[PDB]
């Protein structure tokens, strides 16, 4: 098993910074700053608690489809709250099972309760096929 | 394992495609996506690939820009330049593809003539689908 605690050593910088929203920031803000870090997803907090979590996903179903615009909107109505998560000793694979269930493309990382990271089905494919060997023309 | 076996093991097999035209409204798109369970769609030039549109284009593309997507084309937003795959090729070749070119969708081709569509999840799936696990 390749462990949640090693997709995160991998991650850049390493793995321990964590993009970020609180409760009552507009959605707009939200996008804005997903597009400045190139991530799809937003770890919701107010004030140190894990409040919820906001994505891509959340913004192209629950804001213009709703008569809303993204200006006028906070991210607390269309975060999801109840929030998933793993532990660093969790396997990839249960990561992997967890995704396709519960259809998500993110997970927090807690360890003791600490919030120390974040992972994604991208991290995770990658780990599948990151050592394996392929051509241009394959 | 093979794209053809993850086709196969969709519900109808992969044959159903997700389509806008290059003409239609990103709002339409996004619209469509929603009534589906879906990120991404194929975008057609009335039978011939034009490009693809994704909920990644929608959230980077539109507002941000000042464009309001029932004023703004598919066109507008799509990747015009798409790569694909063919049922022959295997899924570790399709996950180093969308980590290294950071897609998450793959159409799939069959002798030019297009056949279904693979997306990251349906990879993934394959990758754990035999495995056995506990709620604990
Ligand atoms: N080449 C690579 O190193 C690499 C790594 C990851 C993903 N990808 C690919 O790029 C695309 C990435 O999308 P994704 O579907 O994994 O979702 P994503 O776009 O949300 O994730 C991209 C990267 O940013 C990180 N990230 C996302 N939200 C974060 C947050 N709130 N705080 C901190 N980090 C955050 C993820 O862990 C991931 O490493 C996919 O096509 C995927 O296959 C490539
Ligand atoms: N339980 C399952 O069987 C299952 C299968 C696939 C994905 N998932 C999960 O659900 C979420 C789905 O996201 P995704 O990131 O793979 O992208 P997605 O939301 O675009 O894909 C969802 C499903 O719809 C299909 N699809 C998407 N666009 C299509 C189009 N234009 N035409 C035809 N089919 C299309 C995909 O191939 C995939 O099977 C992820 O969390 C993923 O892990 C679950
Ligand atoms: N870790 C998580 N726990 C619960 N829901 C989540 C989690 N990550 C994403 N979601 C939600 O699931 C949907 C898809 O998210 P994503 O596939 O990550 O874009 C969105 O409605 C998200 O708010
Ligand atoms: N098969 C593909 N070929 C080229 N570009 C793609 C493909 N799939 C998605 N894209 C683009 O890549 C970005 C991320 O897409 P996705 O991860 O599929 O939401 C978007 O700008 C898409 O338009």
């Amino acid at each position: 098993s390749t462990t949640v605690a090693q997709i995160l050593k991998a991650k850049p910088d390493s793995g321990r910074t964590i993009y970020t929203v609180t409760k009552n920031d507009f959605v707009y803000d939200a996008i804005k700053l997903m597009a400045e870090k190139g991530i799809g997803a937003l770890l919701v907090v107010d004030g140190d608690d894990i409040a919820g979590i906001v994505t891509e996903r959340d913004y192209a179903r629950k804001v213009v489809l709703q008569e809303r615009s993204s200006k006028a909107t906070r991210v607390e109505e269309i975060m999801t709250a109840k929030v998933r998560y793993v532990e660093p000793s969790q396997s990839t694979d249960e990561c992997m099972a967890l995704m396709t269930e519960h259809r998500m493309r993110h997970l927090p990382v807690l360890d003791g309760g600490k919030l120390i990271g974040l992972i994604s089905i991208g991290d995770l494919v990658k780990s599948v096929i990151a050592d394996q060997q392929f051509t241009i023309s394959q």
